[PDB]
Formats: structure tokens, sequence, C-alpha cells
């Protein structure tokens, strides 16, 4: 890339090498993805039609000497940064809650288009200095697809459903919220079954009573370990009535009853949201 200017590379992002550059013409920073099919360009050319102030700009998409580079715009932060650096103190509950509600404001948004996100983690939430968070990476696994962080994956995803649904996305933004929370990951699975059966661990081993359809699953197996379920009181305190109803609703293992994005933000817990400034070190 000529017409960039390298600032330094930022990481090796879940897609390729991603460098924070800038544009030597227009002047503008930004982060440059270079991904590792024209069904992939199409797909990904049309997610630079989906702007929403809680989902991280795709600038631009550029397939020239047959290589493929994401332009987006660029963010100081990333909310994994952000939880280590307030681990001592914690992110205080009205900031939690506002980056909740902004980024249910991203997911409705996504979801109201039929694009789902399907890897969310804190590294690709991204913050600023005036207090936004947004998504980045939305659209891309399913553009495409095809160590691998399980910590935020659905049981669905981990019981081997090959049809992925909106549904996916709630849940790892309820992981997420969680681990805003508690400082300390939700799941924190190291494997695929240990994934699982840390899920079950704490939720209960599902049945067809909660999961209608459950053992009929590709990966599920009789011989699953039976849990019985644990008391949110006991998976997320101090978190008060309102935001464990929420995370309950958020963490349902029948993806149908898992609520929407549209309908979390109605809930109860958002009643107070304000938009608080965060401390920001950069
Ligand atoms: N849009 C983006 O600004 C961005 C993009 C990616 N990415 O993998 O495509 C990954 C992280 C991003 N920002 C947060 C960020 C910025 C700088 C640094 C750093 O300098 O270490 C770390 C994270």
């Amino acid at each position: 890339m000529e017409n960039f200017q390298k600032v330094e590379k930022i990481g090796e992002g879940t897609y390729g090498v991603v460098y924070k550059a800038r544009n030597k013409l227009t002047g503008e920073v930004v982060a440059l993805k270079k991904i590792r099919p024209s069904t992939a360009i199409r797909e990904i050319s049309l997610l630079k039609e989906l702007n929403h102030p809680n989902i991280v700009k795709l600038l631009d998409v550029i397939h020239t000497e047959n290589k493929l580079y994401l332009v987006f715009e660029f963010l100081h932060q990333d909310l994994k940064k952000f939880m280590d650096a307030s681990a001592l103190t914690g992110i205080p509950l009205p900031l939690i809650k506002s980056y909740l509600f902004q980024l249910l404001q991203g997911l409705a948004f996504c979801h109201s288009h039929r694009v789902l996100h399907r890897d969310l983690k804190p590294q690709n939430l991204l913050i600023n200095t005036e207090g936004a968070i947004k998504l980045a990476d939305f659209g891309l696994a399913r553009a495409f697809g095809v160590v691998v962080t399980l910590w935020y994956r659905a049981p669905e995803i981990l019981l081997g459903c090959k049809y992925y649904s909106t549904a996916v996305d709630i849940w790892s933004l309820g992981c997420i919220f969680a681990e805003m929370v508690t400082r300390r990951a939700l799941f924190p699975g190291d494997s695929e079954i240990d994934q699982l059966f840390r899920i079950f661990r704490t939720l209960g081993t599902p049945d067809e009573v909660v999961w209608p359809g459950v053992t009929s699953m590709p990966d599920y197996k009789p011989s699953f370990p039976k849990w019985a379920r644990q008391d949110f009181s006991k998976v997320v305190p101090p978190l008060d009535e309102d935001g464990r109803s929420l995370l309950s609703q958020m963490l349902h293992y029948d993806p149908n009853k898992r609520i929407s994005a549209k309908a979390a933000l109605a809930h109860p817990f958002f009643q107070d949201v304000t938009k608080p400034v965060p401390h920001l070190r950069l």
C-alpha cells in the first residue's frame, strides 16, 4: 500500500495482521487489516453500507494485487485492554450499563439488517474518549467463515448446530456483560468440551424441558454429565436483580427463548441509563 503510511502493526487480528495507518493523501488515520473468492468480495462490500454509531465503520474493501485489505475507522482502545486496566477497581456500573446499552443498539441495528457477528469478544469491542463503544468485525464471519477463544461461544454452536441465528450474539454479549461486572471471564473454557461443560456446570446441563430439541443436536451425547443449575446470585455478584434478570434472559439455552437486542433495550435495567466519560489512558 503506497497510498498508506503504516504507523505501526497493532496486532495479529482475527483474519490477519492489522496496522494503524495514515492515508498519505487525506491524512486520515485508519486501521488496515490485510486478510489471509468473489462471493466474499461482494458480501464484504455490502457491509460498507452498514452505518450506525455503534458499529465500527468499514471505509473500504480493497482487492488489489490479488490481496484483500479492509480499511476501518480507527479507535484507540479495545474493551479487553480497558477491562484489564480497570481490574483493580472495576468498571463503574453506570459505564457498564452505558456500554451494554450501546452494544445492544448496535446489535439491534445489525440484526434488523440480517447481519450477524458470530464472534463477539472484548477484543472486538472498541472504545473512544467520548464514552462510545462500537462493534468491530460485524458480518466477516459469514462473508468468510471456514489460539481461538471459545469463551463467548453460544451453546448451540458448541453442540454443532450449522445454522446460527441472531441469538448467538446475544449470548456472547451476555458473557461480556458478566465479565465487566465480576472482572473475571464467565466461561473460560480451554477446549470445546471444557467450554461446554463450564457452561453446563453453571447453568445446569440442558434437557428437553428447558431446551426443546437439544438432545437431537449434532454433537449432543447422552453421556454428558448432568449438572444442576446454580443461582445467578452466585454467578455475577454483586449485580442487582435488574441486571441478573437481563443477564438470565441473554443466557437462556434455547436460542428461541433468548431475549432479542430490541427487547433487551426495553429491559428495566436500562431505566436509568446514562452516558459517562471513561477514564482512558492512551
Ligand atoms: N478499527 C480499529 O481501530 C481496530 C481494528 C482492529 N482490527 O483487528 O481490525 C483491532 C483493533 C482496533 N482498535 C483498537 C486498538 C488500537 C491500537 C492498539 C495498539 O496500538 O496496541 C490496540 C487496539
